[PDB]
RNA sequence: UUUUCCAAAGGCUCUUUUCAGAGCC
């Protein structure tokens, strides 16, 4: 009848040793496995984002709270158990560091038997016991759609029962994205709420971000650098604290007059670096002598999704903000093919930069004849190089200036190198916030280029007094803006190729501003509207270049992915009937790494353009299962376990491994910046970090010299060996995102040299890609378990 | 078997002096 005071939310199952109650949401859950393959009460913690595990009055432990012997964490995904070896008392812990740095030292206590409570999406049975089925089933059944959506229920209002979920029927679902539009004024009525529900749902998960009582480096600078140094406690582990943001620094304590003031990020964390570093646009007023008591704060902007909204309403309410042409072939609208009236260069080569190949001559022709030519480049193939001879030609044909923009400012910076690589005059525009960051091509940067601009000497002086003192006088500050404006403005005039960002190509000073071509690069990882930022200044011969078998973009709204916004413009143009260009001929992989993925993503159509010889490594006397295959699968019997963000996944197993690998790599001769380790996960990544950083059995620098980072983070870098941990493996659950082929691309295309897949073969048979990849494998026999030193083929089939 | 938990990005505002003016980073 009336449900107790300790009921699970979704069902209701009332047991002594069967419901937890959660501080965070002041409610009690089953650990009963139900419908879903997951129990309730896990179920809630990963969606709620709650971290604080209550035990109940009646159990075989009590009132009990999880807290860590050591240090005491609430977080329940890194608590572990230990048996005693004298007695049954259990030992609590934390992973790591209390590993390390436990107090007790006891002797009965090890590291070596920690695990995790936490197994198979459900507490263990001796410390929650799993209701039993008949019970568990003969209750209150709940799906897991009408979970989700109870769950989104309670986070919107902490009252909601399961009668709120069917009476009501709120609805108000965003419209999907179409693939065949009518008016301009339809693709902005649809994508509008599509951008604001992203920037709200940003807004919302980045606002939460803070710090307080922090201590600072507080260095000076000649030029005006107020940059100061201090290290997250790393109690919140958040990580958004990125290259641009913008971080307000509050100094609240009574040594110093209080000072509020506003900055930029100079230094992420890097490799044993750490120490993130942010740069002050205040004034000299700052308290640098104080050094603790210090708060900082992360305030979200809104300047791209205001850029994107202005890009959709002038494209919605300007006819001729894009081509005619154009603008029918991006609405779906059938039209005949239009032929470029273009004078074709004799030589399709580019100066200063290596000859193309016959497939890039050809899609170099094809581009130059076509208003709108879609480029699908392959992993290797030098898409770099072949963009360097468009702009080239675009130059050359004196069209006006030509616009490049990338969504990464890595991209961009590799782009504007390759094409100064010829000689050509080159004009990167950098944000703000991007200003003080040091690249390659910072020479190359806008303000550094006004900074050497020594026609006019006057500017020069204000620049310098500005780097000597504060803001000077209104009048004075109006002059340096208007010198500033102007100078900047017959510099792009000038200008006969303008590179920069996506998102920043909205940017005022870059408009008003007309372009007859633009080269939009790495569509494929950018929403629709963020390629379709730059695009509506003016856009008459369009390109563009990226492979939607590579990756997508990412979008974190859970409604705007439901509704299409991941989508690419490359996949909605392919999709519509354009059939892309794509480069034929690749130099990255020895040819028995890239020999399947060209089979498989790409129907056998990719020609390896160098020779085995060629992708040996010399001074490199490591062992294979096969000497003329330098890869290899190596089964492993792990089980994931849930990492400390409580939404993604690690594996002890897998990462000793990993390191006996690359202990094995280290040993057979390869440079330690050669060997990089990738994995899916961000929590597998940052316990990878922790376990061979602090453990090193080798040297630690040694250790410390390899890299590691998430798929798209090591995406747009090329290095010699790769070796991968797959993480996920679950008897009763699903791969995850794993089972999307773009990120297996990716995976087994980051190479040059060799790869090293880990993972259990069990798990990943399920899916039939992984399904594929393990019969290839073992074709190869190249599938190997048990001992380094002696290797044995595994004789498991799938 | 849910949908997955994964990067990158990046200064303007106010006022009817509006054909404009004012202030901030
Ligand atoms: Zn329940
Ligand atoms: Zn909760
Ligand atoms: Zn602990």
């Amino acid at each position: 009848k009336d449900l107790p005071i300790h009921a699970c939310s979704y069902c209701g199952i009332h047991d002594p040793a069967c419901v937890v109650y959660c501080n965070t949401s002041k409610k009690w859950f089953c650990n009963g496995r139900g419908n879903t393959s997951g129990s309730h009460i896990v179920n809630h913690l990963v969606r709620a984002k709650c971290k604080e595990v209550t035990l109940h009055k009646d159990g075989p432990l009590g009132e009990t709270v999880l807290e860590c012997y050591n240090c005491g964490c609430r977080n329940v995904f890194l608590l572990g158990f230990i048996p005693a070896k004298a007695d049954s008392v259990v030992v609590l812990l934390c992973r790591q560091p209390c590993a390390s740095q436990s107090s007790l030292k006891d002797i009965n206590w090890d590291s070596s038997q920690w695990q995790p409570l936490i197994q198979d999406r459900c507490f263990l049975s001796w410390l929650v016991k799993i209701p039993s089925e008949q019970e568990q089933l003969r209750a209150r059944q709940i799906t897991a759609q009408q979970i989700n959506k109870l769950e989104e229920l309670w986070k919107e209002n902490p009252s909601a029962t399961l009668e709120d979920l069917e009476k009501p029927g709120v609805d108000e679902e965003p419209q999907h994205v179409l693939l065949r539009y009518e008016d301009a004024y339809q693709y902005q009525n649809i994508f509008g709420p599509l951008v604001k529900l992203e920037a709200d749902y940003d807004k919302k998960l980045k606002e939460s971000q803070t710090q307080d009582n922090i201590t600072v480096r507080w260095d000076l600078g000649l030029n005006k650098k107020r940059i100061a140094y201090f290290t997250l406690p790393k109690t919140d582990s958040d990580m958004r604290l990125m290259q641009g943001d913008e971080i307000c620094l509050r100094y609240k304590g009574d040594l110093a007059p209080l000072w509020k003031g506003i900055g930029h990020v100079i230094k992420v964390p890097d490799n044993y670096g750490d120490e993130i570093a942010i740069e002050l646009r205040s004034s000299v007023g700052a308290p640098v002598e104080t050094v603790h008591n210090f708060q900082v704060d992360f305030v979200w902007k809104s300047t791209s999704f205001d850029r994107m909204q202005s890009a959709l309403k002038t494209f919605a309410v300007d006819e001729t903000s894009v081509s005619g042409y154009i603008y029918h072939k991006l609405l779906g609208h059938e039209v005949e093919d239009v032929i470029t009236k273009c004078q074709l260069p004799k030589r399709f080569t580019a100066q200063g930069l290596p000859d193309l190949n016959h497939s890039q001559v050809y899609a170099v022709k094809t581009v130059l004849q076509r208003p709108l030519s879609l480029i699908q480049g392959p992993p290797g193939t030098g898409k770099t190089v072949t963009s360097a001879t468009i702009v080239y030609h675009l130059a050359r044909q004196g069209n006006g200036p030509v616009l490049v923009c990338a969504p990464s400012n890595i991209a961009v910076d590799q782009l504007t190198e390759k094409i100064h690589q010829t000689g050509l005059k080159v004009v990167r525009l950098c944000a703000k916030s991007r200003e003080a960051i040091d690249s390659p091509v910072s020479f190359l940067a806008l303000h550094n280029q006004i900074r050497n601009m020594d026609s006019m000497p006057e500017l020069q002086k204000l620049q310098q007094l500005k780097d000597e003192t504060g803001e000077l006088s209104s009048a004075d500050e109006k002059r340096y803006r208007a010198l500033k404006r102007t100078a900047e403005r017959e510099l792009l005039m000038n200008a006969d190729v303008i590179c920069c960002t996506c998102v920043g190509a909205g940017d005022p000073r870059l408009a008003k501003m007309q372009f007859r071509s633009i080269l939009i690069d790495e569509s494929t990882q950018a929403t629709e509207p963020e390629c379709m930022v730059p695009v509506v200044l003016g856009a008459k011969q369009l390109i563009l270049v990226g492979d939607h078998c590579q990756l997508g973009p990412v979008v974190m709204c859970k409604k705007a992915a439901k509704a299409g916004l991941s989508q690419s413009l490359f996949e909605r143009l392919v999709v519509l009937g354009i059939r892309p260009i794509r480069l034929q001929v690749q130099y990255r992989m020895h040819p028995a790494l890239s020999a399947f993925p060209s089979n498989i993503f790409y129907e056998g159509s990719l020609q390896n353009g160098v020779t085995a010889a060629d992708r040996v490594k010399k001074g490199f006397d490591f062992q294979w299962p096969q000497p003329d295959k330098p890869m290899f699968f190596y089964v492993t019997q792990g089980q994931e376990e849930i990492a400390s963000s409580g939404t993604s996944y690690l594996n002890r197993t897998e990462a000793a491994n990993v390191e006996k690998i690359t202990t094995k790599l280290l040993k057979a001769g390869a440079k330690p910046d050669q060997i990089g380790i990738i994995t899916p996960y961000e929590g597998q990544r940052s316990y990878l970090v922790q376990y061979m950083q602090f453990s090193g059995s080798l040297h630690t620098k040694l250790y410390q010299e390899v890299e590691i980072a998430s798929v798209d983070a090591f995406q747009g870098r090329e290095k010699d060996f790769i070796i991968l941990s797959c993480v996920r493996a679950n008897e009763h659950q699903g791969i995850g995102f794993l089972n999307d082929p773009r990120r297996l691309n990716v995976a087994l295309t980051r190479a040059r040299y060799g790869v090293i897949i880990v993972g259990n073969p069990k798990a990943l048979s399920k899916q039939p890609l992984w399904n594929h990849l393990l019969n290839y494998y073992k074709e190869q026999k190249v599938l190997v378990e048990g001992p380094l030193n002696n290797l044995r083929e595994s004789l498991m089939q799938f």
